[PDB]
């Protein structure tokens, strides 16, 4: 598995965001952090995500949080001074929910590349990022792994939630799962059934997980890049079984079915209009703070199996035995899906 992991290296040094991006990006938070401090002192400005936990990609996106105590037109109002300031960006309401996307900057110096999300009261999100943080301290092996699967699933065309695939969060959720739960032995333990953890409660969520690093033993895993990746593929190719299983973070040997889960059903929810969105659980991913949500509610069965897959042809690729292997066709475009 040398030459693999040799070649995985190679790639994350190329895909992974250089510290001239991560700069530019950590100056415009602090420009509109004075933005939101002139209109409002008490409101604070936070950043989550890939850019927040170590684990973006290049180009990647800024994820920004507004979040206030007890206020209906702060929303409307931050995205007036933004513009004011020489940003240009839409705000966006659906489902009374607001938010800022901001896709220029012309008078602070960031130039037209620059882009942002801003969301408001979103502290599931910010919890959800402190916990892969935590990880990615953890092991240095893991920011490796999670941005060449992200550089995959983009390739592979296989990041399309919108278009019936699985969102980014929910292949790192992937990635975390197999290292805590099914490589042996574990590359991670669990912090959220840790016996150090305390109950946290957010906005109806236990969101508490044990956060002192130091005092983790190091791992008992030796395996390397390349063998961690391979494994990977080779688990949810073959071993995970999408139609009985359900990842999750909540049980000590990982255990879970739909059954118990109650997601063998195909649920419904009605949206503003009271159309009918359908929640699969065609593949289950159990949010590791918020239970209620299926982060895989996304895929289709056109979908998984597409998923599966390239699960499938990255096992076999890695698995085969004309050498030399084409290591690069792993991340070679894929004809995208009409």
């Amino acid at each position: 598995h040398k030459e693999f992991t040799k070649f995985c290296y190679e790639v994350y040094n190329e895909i992974k965001i250089s510290d001239k991006e991560f700069k530019e990006k950590r100056a415009a938070l602090d420009t509109l952090r004075l933005c939101l401090k002139r209109i409002s002192p008490d409101a604070e400005l936070v950043a989550f995500g890939s850019l927040e936990s170590g684990l973006a990609l290049k180009n990647s996106d800024m994820d920004l949080c507004v979040l206030m105590d007890s206020s209906d037109t702060i929303a409307l109002q931050f995205y007036e001074e933004l513009i004011a300031e020489g940003f240009e960006g839409a705000f966006l309401q659906a489902a009374r929910i607001p938010i800022i996307k901001l896709t220029s900057d012309t008078k602070n110096g960031f130039g037209a590349s620059f882009q942002c999300d801003i969301g408001f009261n979103n502290r599931l999100a910010i919890h959800n990022t402190l916990l892969l943080s935590s990880y990615t301290k953890l092991d240095a092996r893991l920011k490796p792994m999670v941005l060449l699967v992200k550089h995959w699933a983009k390739r592979k065309q296989i990041n399309s939630p919108y278009f019936g695939t699985l969102s980014s969060y929910g292949y790192v959720l992937m990635v975390l799962y197999y290292l805590i739960h099914v490589i042996k032995p574990p590359v991670f333990p669990n912090l959220l059934l840790s016996p150090l953890k305390q109950e946290k409660i957010v906005d109806g969520f236990d969101v508490g997980f044990d956060d002192k690093l130091e005092d983790i033993p190091p791992s008992q895993n030796y395996s390397s890049l390349g063998s961690l990746l391979h494994g990977f593929f080779a688990f949810y190719a073959y071993a995970f079984e999408p139609r009985e299983k359900v990842v999750t973070f909540r049980r000590p040997d990982g255990y879970l079915t739909k059954q118990e889960k109650g997601w063998t059903s195909a649920t419904e929810h009605t949206g503003s209009a009271d159309q009918i969105i359908k929640d699969r659980y065609i593949l289950a991913i159990e949010d590791p703070f918020e239970i209620s949500h299926n982060v895989g509610r996304t895929v289709s069965s056109s979908g998984l199996y597409r998923i599966r897959g390239e699960f499938m042809a990255a096992s076999r690729l890695l698995n085969s035995r004309s050498y030399p292997i084409p290591y690069d066709s792993l991340f070679e475009e894929a004809p995208i899906p009409p």
